[PDB]
């Protein structure tokens, strides 16, 4: 059966570009349209008889039969974006969409890169294991293991996410809000490119799942200095030979072996105070290196006043950071590694990186409202945007999985209309005890966890703040859309200018860039010249006609010697081009 062989390949697919590209062949082989959302899982779980894919659907029917979901009608008018697809940002993702939720996610890359390992919470393993991981990853969690690379548990939670029909837009930056206008069209986002689909997409919520480089405002960071400290990440190829089998991971707790570093200092001058060795798609080690050491083996050139000077790519000897790590590792397991061959990373060099650990940083809150011009956009952070983790305490997916679940426990009590200061009251309330969170403190009846925060964090008081303390969290400060997407969709052709829907399109050079846009195959808009004005408008409407079956409302020279074009036609005649076009670039 082909849907069959469409379906492996999905499941099998190594990269994210590789996994949308499967994801849509089998949507257009079985006839599906994700984007109808509160139907596409139901329709490709009958479609599709697969021994497969029934197993899937097994899980992932139990995992949103749970009453937290309501049956899936929680959110079911809700419309939500993601930042970033990262792992906080696509678990995030899954959630809303069990609730009902319409979810869109961008991410502003198109490859998932990072081979550095993440250390997993039982809870976490449950988890991915509950949404279906092993049909994603034969390995996941094999025997005792508790770790999986980063890009690998992108892998899983992307194909889950489409399974569920969350939309996810590759090559997408965001870069801001756009406020509702005035007298209906909600928030919006301003993207790059600003010619995107996701342009169109209004919302209610927005999720911050975007790490460091998160720029949503309204969430003032606290910083937590200490003294200097610096990480090496490195990844070596792991053939899986038994040789290699045998070496023991070194766990991160192992490190309260303290003559085993005064050892490693005096025999090769690397002076660390903690090594961690994972034994995953490849052999991965994270270390905390001193100053002093690194500069005396030269991998430092100079010694800058303070950090962001000292660890500059212009003062980082690469040759020397990769002997260092190399070195390292070697050391910490004792020789038995037959090679330590760097795999190599995003940008084909070997893969070592250092890492400045001395700031880190946790917003003061983790939600916020937004209110103008009679729409409410709810605003939250999670994962590293929300909390930074110091990688060697493995706190980084428990930590941002913990925040996902609270997230969609807060989405829901929005769409079920809960005022939006006892939303936020709710949210802060919980969100205070996670830097406490240890897997000891936490729930530990797994078979048990749902979004309900009761679930996971015994005796939790989720009245702890009150609405009043959270007052500053919410701040009160022709279609429409048609004329905007013409704009975006016309802007930088020469002698284009849309103001409006009537007087901007007497030229014909509007809807020639139009059809440019999306067909540059119909039509060759730099040979046109603008004052033929009869001769550009009819080309426009014999292309659309021929080529779209949109039918002409006029010809060319009725075009050429109006004056002033009826709007109630040209509304109904550009939205056809709109609808044609708009999801399509
Ligand atoms: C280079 C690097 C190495 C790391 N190594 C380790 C390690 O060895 N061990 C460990 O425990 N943790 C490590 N971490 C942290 C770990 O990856 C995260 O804790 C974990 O992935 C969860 O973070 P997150 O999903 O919230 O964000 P991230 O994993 O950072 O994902 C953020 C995503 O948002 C995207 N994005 C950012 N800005 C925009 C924008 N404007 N528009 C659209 N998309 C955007 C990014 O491309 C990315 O895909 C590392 C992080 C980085 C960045």
């Amino acid at each position: 059966n082909p849907a069959h062989v469409l379906f492996d390949r999905f499941v099998q697919a190594t990269t994210c570009k590789g996994t949308l590209k499967a994801f849509q062949e089998l949507c257009d082989h079985l006839e599906l349209k994700p984007k109808d959302y509160r139907s596409f899982y139901h329709k490709l779980k009958s479609k599709l008889n697969y021994w497969k894919a029934k197993a899937l659907w097994a899980k992932l029917d139990k995992r949103g039969s749970h009453k937290d979901y309501k049956k899936g009608k929680a959110c079911t008018n809700t419309k939500c974006l993601i930042i970033g697809a990262g792992p906080c940002g696509l678990r995030t993702a899954i959630d809303l969409s069990l609730l009902g939720a319409k979810v869109v996610v961008i991410e502003k890359r198109d490859a998932f890169s990072r081979n550095n390992v993440l250390h997993l919470w039982p809870f976490t393993i449950h988890d991915l294991r509950g949404l279906g991981a092993k049909k994603f990853y034969g390995k996941f969690c094999a025997g005792a293991i508790d770790h999986i690379s980063i890009r690998q548990l992108q892998l899983i939670l992307l194909k889950v996410a489409l399974i569920l029909g969350i939309e996810i837009h590759v090559n997408v930056e965001f870069q801001g809000l756009i406020q509702p206008p005035e007298d209906r069209i909600g928030w919006r986002a301003l993207v790059h490119p600003k010619t995107h689909p996701v342009s169109e997409y209004e919302f209610e919520v927005i999720i911050g799942g975007d790490g460091r480089r998160n720029t949503l405002e309204g969430f003032r960071r606290k910083e937590f200095r200490g003294k200097l400290a610096i990480a090496i990440t490195a990844n070596f190829i792991n053939r899986n030979t038994t040789a290699e089998a045998k070496v023991e991971e070194i766990s991160g707790v192992a490190f309260i072996n303290q003559k085993f570093f005064q050892e490693l200092r005096e025999a090769t001058g690397i002076d660390l105070e903690n090594i961690v060795y994972y034994k995953d798609d490849t052999h991965y080690f994270v270390m905390t290196a001193k100053k002093q050491s690194l500069l005396d083996k030269g991998v430092i050139l100079h010694d800058y006043a303070d950090t962001e000077l000292l660890l500059s790519r212009e003062n980082v000897d690469q040759e020397a950071l990769l002997s260092y790590a190399r070195e390292a590792a070697d050391f910490s397991t004792q020789q038995q590694l037959p090679s330590l061959d760097f795999a190599i990373n995003h940008y084909g060099q070997p893969d070592v990186a250092m890492f400045d650990f001395t700031c880190m940083y946790a917003s003061e809150n983790a939600a916020l409202v937004r209110e103008q011009n009679g729409h409410q956009l709810l605003v939250a952070l999670v994962g590293d945007s929300l909390l930074e983790p110091f990688w060697p305490m493995g706190t980084g997916i428990a930590r941002g999985f913990l925040a996902a679940m609270d997230s969609a426990w807060m989405v829901r009590s929005w769409s079920l209309g809960t005022s939006p200061l006892e939303v936020l009251a709710e949210r802060e309330s919980i969100y205070r005890l996670l830097p406490q969170t240890t897997p000891e403190n936490v729930s530990k009846n797994f078979s048990q966890y749902s979004i309900d925060p009761v679930t996971r964090y015994p005796n939790i008081n989720v009245n702890f703040l009150r609405p009043s303390q959270v007052r500053h969290l919410y701040d009160t400060g022709r279609s429409s859309k048609l004329l905007g997407w013409c704009q975006r969709q016309t802007d930088g052709y020469a002698g284009v200018n849309v103001t409006d829907l009537t007087m901007s399109w007497k030229s014909g050079l509007a809807l020639c860039a139009i059809i440019h846009r999306y067909r540059p195959d119909l039509i060759d808009f730099d040979s046109l010249d603008e004052q033929n004005v009869e001769k550009n408008n009819q080309l426009a409407f014999d292309i659309a006609e021929k080529e779209l079956g949109i039918s002409p409302i006029m010809t060319g020279k009725e075009m050429a010697s109006v004056g002033e074009p009826d709007k109630l036609s040209m509304v109904m005649y550009l939205t056809q081009f709109y609808e044609m076009f708009k999801d399509s670039l």
